């Protein structure tokens, strides 16, 4: 009859392709979706199909009947254990106990716990990118985390995944910047960086020579003096080495050679204006230089011309931001671009983005997608400021974090070693810090909160820690004969190690949303949802305490792979586990 195509596919892309086979042998034209997606109920099963209707409708037909049709053609054996239709003409599939447990077995046998690796692609990634005339703060918070997520699922699914730090190295902040360092080193001649910033502030209101001064260093810079330009490079070298520090503490994949300033596309300004000028794309309006767009209204009601070059002759972030996507797709050779950007950016970057397209810069098969993201608030429902009210700097958000991660670790005790409590307070801190933002929708405004994301209730760090230590204190090495268990085979037979299996198995699906929407909140709901049915399978089913042999060696190697699992996933969030707490 009909066959399987391609090679490893997860459950849900199993079941898709042998669902569509049996709807096109029963008329179905072969772009028909089957929409197979995990059960709400388990009374539902496993999976439903719920394409039916939509199918039936178009075909002409009763959806009752055509799924009558369709359960005739389709073929489940040695998948599904059961296969009814349910009202309307839902097809509800009950999986196998036996497809179940040579899975999870084969998931067990794989350092990547059997998920599947999909065709590779080349993608940049955008994200963090403080502006380094500063210390950086919480502002550039969000972008950090949620990006280095997104790098690290795109990176785990083999992936060739470029880091860009599009770092703000090029304001007008650094002429103040680049006299003190003059004023200082030269003519009178990274703990002196923290008193830098202040002391060059400083002088900036206290001094009209040194403030004058600083404006025209920005000229000087900016005509490219390689003078200017190499105490400018020093500067920004010493900054990121700040910076590189705290994103160690973040435990953030974010490296030195990641960063792409804009100061990288200011040599490329004047060549895109001009080429933009020669397509008849971009021409003279109001002394300045604009390109109109359809899509797109000025103030005035009018179609909007897009700024790419104003009268005084500058540029501006639309101009860098054309020149960015046409360097990553020309240099870079990008399939696919991700920008974690705060969503009020969104306009912004749409017009931007509209005129590359235009140019053809960038071919429409290349997606250049605006992960969006709301703020930071506060209690009060306004952006995150501390007591008083100035910008939150990042190194001392996490002091904080660590020093309350001391003290809520202390409560329990636990007493251990020195240093093992140190690693379990930094685990717990700054896991608390990243698991509360990439827990939540990230178009959603996040509200900051200390008690709750530090909390052992909840889909919280510490609560996944947690469950993760009580995974691992079943599986007792000391107490398994390892050589036999490897070997011991999965037998499946109550209805709460079928369902812990199945989830166990929903792994690679859930990695697969997270790569195609950029969503990791996906991607904690599933763990927390994991650690629940371990809990229910750990109280109800007895594993070292089971009756025989074959079900202790079975149930071991679920509570295995939910180890293996757990800790895979958390790794992917940027999470770090401890062994016990
Ligand atoms: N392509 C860019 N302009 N990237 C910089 C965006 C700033 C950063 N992603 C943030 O909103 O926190």
């Amino acid at each position: 009859h009909h066959h399987h195509h391609g090679g490893a596919m997860n459950i849900q892309a199993l079941l898709s392709e042998k669902v569509r086979q049996a709807m096109i042998a029963a008329g179905a034209p072969a772009d028909c979706e089957p929409q197979v997606r995990q059960s709400a109920k388990v009374q539902f099963g496993d999976y439903q199909a719920n394409g039916m209707m939509a199918v039936a409708k178009k075909l002409g037909m009763a959806p009752r009947q055509l799924a009558e049709q369709v359960l005739t053609h389709l073929d489940l054996n040695g998948i599904a254990s059961k296969v009814e239709i349910a009202g309307p003409g839902f097809i509800n599939i009950f999986l196998d106990p036996a497809f179940l447990a040579e899975h999870v077995q084969q998931a067990l046998a794989s350092d990547r716990l059997g998920v599947a690796t999909p065709e590779k692609q080349t993608i940049v990634v955008d994200y963090s990118a403080p502006n380094v005339a500063k210390e950086m703060h919480v502002g550039h918070l969000r972008s950090t985390i949620i990006g280095d997520a997104a790098v690290r699922t795109l990176e785990f699914l083999g992936h060739k995944v470029i880091r860009a730090n599009h770092v703000g190295d090029w304001g007008t902040q650094f002429g103040m910047l680049i006299a003190w360092l003059e004023k200082q080193q030269q003519e009178n001649a990274l703990a002196d960086l923290e008193g830098f910033y202040r002391d060059a502030k400083k002088h900036y209101d206290e001094d009209e020579e040194f403030a004058e001064r600083a404006r025209n260093y920005v000229v000087k810079l900016q005509s490219g003096d390689e003078y200017f330009r190499e105490m400018w490079r020093k500067l920004v070298d010493i900054t990121m080495t700040q910076n590189q520090i705290t994103y160690d503490r973040l435990n953030v994949t974010l490296t030195r050679d990641d960063v792409m300033g804009e100061s990288l596309y200011n040599p490329m300004l004047p060549g895109i204006v001009a080429d933009l000028k020669a397509k008849g794309l971009a021409v003279e309006s109001e002394g300045a230089t604009v390109v109109f767009l359809d899509e797109f209204k000025n103030k005035e009601g009018e179609p909007m011309g897009v700024i790419i070059q104003k009268k005084d002759g500058g540029y501006l972030y639309t101009t860098t931001d054309i020149a960015c996507a046409k360097y990553r797709y020309e240099t870079l050779h990008a399939d696919r671009v991700l920008y974690y950007i705060d969503s009020r950016q969104h306009q912004h970057l749409m017009q931007a983005w509209a005129i590359v397209r235009k140019a053809g810069y960038v071919p429409e098969s290349v997606p250049l997608e605006h992960h969006m993201f709301g703020m930071m608030l506060g209690k009060d429902g306004k952006p995150f400021k501390t007591r008083a009210g100035g910008t939150v700097k990042l190194a001392d958000l996490l002091d904080e974090a660590l020093e309350r991660a001391r003290r809520l670790v202390a409560e329990k005790n636990p007493d251990m070693p020195a240093d093992e409590l140190e690693k379990l307070a930094n685990a717990v801190g700054i896991g608390a810090v990243k698991y509360a933002d990439l827990s939540k929708n990230r178009t959603t405004d996040y509200i900051f909160d200390w008690d709750n994301m530090l909390a052992f209730e909840g889909n919280t760090a510490p609560y996944m820690q947690y469950a993760y230590t009580r995974v691992l204190s079943v599986f007792r090495k000391a107490e398994i004969d390892e050589e036999q268990l490897a070997a011991a085979p999965v037998i499946i037979r109550e209805d709460r190690e079928a369902q812990l299996a199945a989830r166990l198995l929903q792994f690679e699906e859930t990695l697969t949303v997270v790569a195609r929407e950029g969503t990791p909140h996906v991607m904690c709901a599933y763990l927390y949802d994991l650690a629940g049915l371990f809990s229910g399978f750990y109280e109800h089913c007895p594993i070292l305490s089971a009756e025989n042999e074959e079900v202790r060696n079975s149930r071991l190697k679920l509570a295995q792979l939910t180890a293996k699992t757990l800790k895979l996933g958390l790794d992917t969030l940027g999470i770090e586990t401890v062994e016990r707490m």
